[PDB]
């Protein structure tokens, strides 16, 4: 809303990727990028937390099924700074989604539901600059 | 009707613009780019008609309020070719929307309802590559 674009009919199929460019509000405790079927089912919820729910400078990744959050996965890397810009790429593969940052860092997250395509994308706490898929 | 990628909470403000990049299918009768508040209320409906509604290689712009279309503005320039990629920018000013083409072609359409920001964007018949805001 404030910072929360939603893309529908994304049509992201295996072997393709979507890159997001945004800027992080100074008053932001964290931002999230969600990839899924709709607002209640996320294949991937990528949440960079600066100071949120007890996590300080930690990336929490999870899936959501029918509004019930899955098994969280946490990552050590955190190449973000408030007020700075952000460039993340998500590469969708049938067996995993690989997240890459402009910083050169990368990690993978398991695909818990093989979908023919990912129709929905939404951002939270991120001021949208550009979205592009290949 | 829209049918293609849709973006909500785009919230394009006066003085800013969106750049849309995509591919025109090789058998495209026409395509459209919509900016408004929702699917039934458009500040601008930009329809490039290759062979559609009796029009051949025509650009027809109009607004829509509660599903009722307003008065059409027709343009003489048609800088598009089927099967090719399009790059079109929309600058939002309070008195008008300037429509710019990569080909340098440019024209404006009047703002018939001044909104503090445009929250919705939708594509029709165009294969999406990137959406960028400035
Ligand atoms: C250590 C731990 O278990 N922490 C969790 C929180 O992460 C969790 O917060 C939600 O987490 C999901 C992702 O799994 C979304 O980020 C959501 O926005 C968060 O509120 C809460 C609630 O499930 O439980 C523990 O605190
Ligand atoms: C010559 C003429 O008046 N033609 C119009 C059509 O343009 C019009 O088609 C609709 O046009 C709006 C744009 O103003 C949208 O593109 C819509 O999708 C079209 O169906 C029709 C119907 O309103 O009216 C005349 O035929």
């Amino acid at each position: 809303a404030s910072a929360g674009v939603a893309v529908t009919n994304l049509n992201l199929k295996p072997g393709h990727c979507v890159e997001i460019k945004g800027s992080i509000p100074p008053d932001c405790k964290g931002f999230a990028v969600n990839l899924g079927e709709d607002a209640s089912n996320f294949l991937l919820h990528f949440n960079a937390r600066f100071d949120l729910h007890g996590d300080v400078n930690k990336i929490v990744c999870n899936s959501k099924e029918a509004d019930a959050w899955g098994s969280e996965q946490r990552e050590g890397v955190f190449p973000f700074q408030q007020g700075a810009e952000v460039m993340v790429c998500f590469e969708y593969q049938t067996d995993k989604i690989i997240i890459k940052f402009s910083s050169g860092d990368q990690f993978s997250f398991p695909v818990r539901k093989v979908l023919p395509s990912i129709p929905f994308l939404s951002l939270e706490g991120l001021q949208f600059k550009s979205i592009t898929t290949e």
